């Protein structure tokens, strides 16, 4: 982390991972993928009024590009960032496969680029919010607002946001010999409520998430209604169990009724505060319109699947 300081520290940090996923009916895959490293700064001036320059890397691309102003009340950060709703997330405690209950990232990779984010804290009660300038307009229209609080053991948060790409690629279709693509103007209209109950060794999360997508010049409705339950039991001091049950159902305005279930189950040994393994088993079934697993950053395309088993092992090295 820290390097030179006086009124402002200069973080340098990162996480070497190595992840082995074993999705159904494919080869085992490996990789340092999701590994990252970056450098953050800080510098106070008057009162409570300071900055931070966080910049991340991960084939060295750029996951964050923050140029942020701590203020006399809140904080305002401008640059490439995770969506606010990805920071807030919900009840996925999984390292590999969960996150299907959470319907903000149906379009936007959880990762808009010309974004600006307002965080204000005080108390337990926090208020986070985010806006995206669609510079070009090919970039999505994005706006998010989120509240939260905590009352002893119960840590509650609600919020939502809307998300619209002008030309969201879906996929192809072939007219025998003429491959047209399917690229439409579509809008993710999401709202969520979550609770997290912390009781000694235990944790229990439930997250309610509603979403809706629809196209400009088109008669079309899809009502994502979602739920997640999950929790962590701390079975040793170093070890930790986790599992979770996610369920989303999708009502078409044109009759069609589909859904899909995910059960994860796994474990996380924490050797030290820079080492940890984690082994995970996802069972699934049914449709998703695509999601993002925050933990592994494993950003999954819209898809329909069978009763299938998937395993995940991987370790990390922090600095």
């Amino acid at each position: 982390e820290i390097l030179k300081s006086d009124a402002g520290t200069v973080d340098f940090y990162g996480q070497l991972r190595t992840e082995l996923k074993f999705l159904e009916d494919k080869d085992p895959t490996i990789g340092s993928g999701s590994s990252r490293a970056g450098v953050d700064a800080n510098y106070t001036v008057n009162d409570s009024l300071a900055l931070q320059g966080k910049v991340e890397f991960a084939d060295m691309y750029v996951r964050n590009h923050i140029l942020g102003v701590k203020t006399n009340f809140g904080k305002f950060s401008f640059g490439k960032q995770w969506t606010t709703s990805d920071d807030v997330y919900g009840a996925d405690y999984s390292y590999f496969f969960g996150g299907t209950g959470l319907r903000y990232g149906t379009l936007s990779d959880a990762l808009h680029d010309s974004q600006v984010k307002y965080v204000y804290e005080a108390d337990s009660f926090w208020v986070k919010a985010g806006y995206g300038f669609p510079e070009d307009n090919a970039k999505q229209e994005l706006a998010e607002l989120y509240v939260g609080a905590t009352f002893g053991d119960l840590a509650v948060h609600a919020g939502g946001g809307q998300n619209r790409d002008k030309a969201f690629k879906v996929g192809s279709n072939t007219v025998g010999t003429t491959t047209t693509d399917i690229k439409a103007d579509v809008t993710n209209s999401y709202f969520e409520v979550t609770g997290e109950y912390t009781i000694g060794d235990a944790l229990i999360g439930v997250t309610y998430y509603n979403a809706e997508l629809d196209v400009e010049n088109n008669p079309l409705v899809i009502d994502e209604d979602a739920i997640s339950v999950a929790g962590t039991y701390k079975v040793a001091d170093k070890t930790k169990l986790y599992a979770g049950y996610e369920y989303v159902m999708q009502e078409a305005n044109t009759g069609a009724d589909e859904d899909g279930t995910l059960v994860y189950l796994g474990v996380e040994y924490k050797f030290a505060s820079w080492a940890r393994v984690y082994a995970e088993y996802g069972y699934g079934d049914g449709t998703t319109l695509g999601y993002t697993n925050k933990g592994s950053d494993a950003e999954v395309k819209a898809t329909k699947v069978d009763s299938a088993n998937n395993f995940g092992i991987g370790a990390r090295y922090y600095w």
